[PDB]
């Protein structure tokens, strides 16, 4: 259920794994055995980030190992997003819009999944500003218009024109950027990070 | 480079890991030490599936541990597919088409990625035929028309109508099926397995 | 500083991954954009477990995804423990008054590794108490004496008498128990959870 | 039968995953659809490594993805080895005439686990030969005698004298070497690669 119940269970598991009783762990943390027992009873909700770091350190592990997974936001395995629900960020430079990021469905059961419908408002490939590469892989599909894609080394990019209906895979960590094809107005693509 | 060079390297690595010399391994396989040495020199290309199974067995591991990864088909991190390249399978029952699967870009660097543009030709939800669930997660986005989605238990499904622009996530192993909404003709969606 | 600095970096990365600016995230949390900026400037150390849970929730991920890995406690890839250094622990749960845990080297670079010299002071197999299995796999080696091992179904167990020098592998989740062989007084095992 | 039967199942699954019918795959391979059907009916056992490579290639995946995991050699989750059963191996590469490898229990359920009793017959640290590091992590325990360990840069190494009962962790890829301490004749270690 909660961060605190998750932590209570996982803390007890780890403490037992390294064969410490409450007193042994407490002696490493500037607490009483009673307080450690309280954490395992679900009373750790007010522990700070700093405190959690020290707990993980003395237990030879990470805060992540002591906290629950993201959770389950699915309806028997599925989640649906209607179009009007989409979060929207505008990619703006000096009060001029270059991209509109229309956010599609996401889920705590697969946190790396970030699908977007991207409206590409610049058709000047000079405006392409390289990112530093994504943490995960990405699948792209051109919905409207024509895309001018650049990738690799921002000072020596590989480039390609993608017509409507083209699809593309970009591996994790590969820097890239795109605009609409020179003079062609606007384009639209779906980008699925995963 | 090759299956055989990959195998030669990986076989040597595993043999060394379990501290066997050529003679020790050969004595387990009905071969000479010379033949084992030949495999590690790249001469294993004619080994059969059955033979590879026995080699993996005596080395306490899998055929996969002894064979190279899928390979690299990327162009500095990227691969692009033009629309006319798409492989196409028709979902047919008794010479009547129900689905057209239009295959988008794939890569050996992420073999589970299988993106499709799916043309949905049936608009009778009675025609929905449940699969048994996918091995991986799936992201769907309705491109045209309206989809009638069913999921979960084929004898008691959860159901939802997805308008154009709706998006959906279906977790691995969840059985599902879809048609166009009753009487609405045809629909189209993009489905990205990953 | 490690926890707050790592959180600052990972928070920024995730917020950017899901196309939120400071104001967007701030709104979802009921905070100001300046508060979010401060967290990304390393000022998140006093955030509570419960608060971290809410930040993870709105970002559709886990606290683990927003906090750094365990850290590095190795000396150019190695850590050593001298025999005088071992934590000597009485044990936890069922295995306390008749088992002494001499804790061997551990590292945050492999948190699941928990090696122990277990002094086994009970020689009554009849009184052996089953656990409910370990979270990970276990390798064991009989250092001294003779071990009476039991595993599987506590009501109808598999058993083995293991002389000095015997070795064993126990898969994750398999319930088991050990005493010294009947009447032999005591024995010692090295137990390596990994 | 395991290899051919597992291949039959995995081939079918993958072919279906990428929306190919028998004829589609057959064409890509230059075979008939009946040949592909026969493979999916368990008749692939005489397929060569090179042929398996071509099938994997056209299916955009690895041979590993098309072949079964190592298999199960456990007795209700456990495997045991008596001391009389150990393979005694002379060693490989640099570590042969002055090291005896007494191979401890292994399992296909954890193929990376390679535990050894290493009899260390050299007591000249000066002659210690570095490896280039192991593929996985290693835990060690000094069973007998006194070990002189070296690691890191062979030209300017870190070193430790490790009495009986000392324990050590060596991360993957870290070069290292051991002899007995100068003039002490011999020593024994348990080395657990995992
Ligand atoms: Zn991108
Ligand atoms: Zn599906
Ligand atoms: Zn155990
Ligand atoms: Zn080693």
């Amino acid at each position: 259920k909660t961060a605190s119940t998750g932590f209570a269970e996982l803390l007890k598991d780890r403490r037992e794994q390294v064969k410490m009783d409450h007193a042994a762990l407490a002696s490493l943390l500037g607490e009483t055995p009673e307080t450690v027992a309280a954490w395992e009873n679900g009373e750790g909700g007010e522990l700070t980030l700093t405190q959690l770091g020290r707990i993980a350190h003395v237990l030879g592990t990470s805060i992540g190992a002591l906290t629950p997974p993201a959770g389950n936001d699915l309806d028997d395995g599925v989640i649906i997003q209607m179009p009007d629900e989409r979060p929207i960020l505008k990619g703006v430079r000096d009060n001029v819009d270059y991209y509109v990021y229309n956010c599609l469905v996401r889920t705590k059961r697969a946190p790396s999944l970030v699908p977007l419908v991207v409206d590409v408002l610049t058709d000047n490939p000079d405006d392409a500003k390289f990112n530093s590469g994504h943490a995960g892989n990405e699948f792209l599909f051109v919905l409207e218009g024509e895309i001018h894609m650049k990738w690799g080394d921002k000072e020596n990019p590989k480039e390609a024109l993608l017509p409507t209906g083209a699809s593309m895979f970009v591996e994790e960590h590969v820097p890239h950027a795109f605009t609409a094809a020179k003079g062609t107005g606007s384009a639209k693509l779906i980008a699925v990070n995963f």
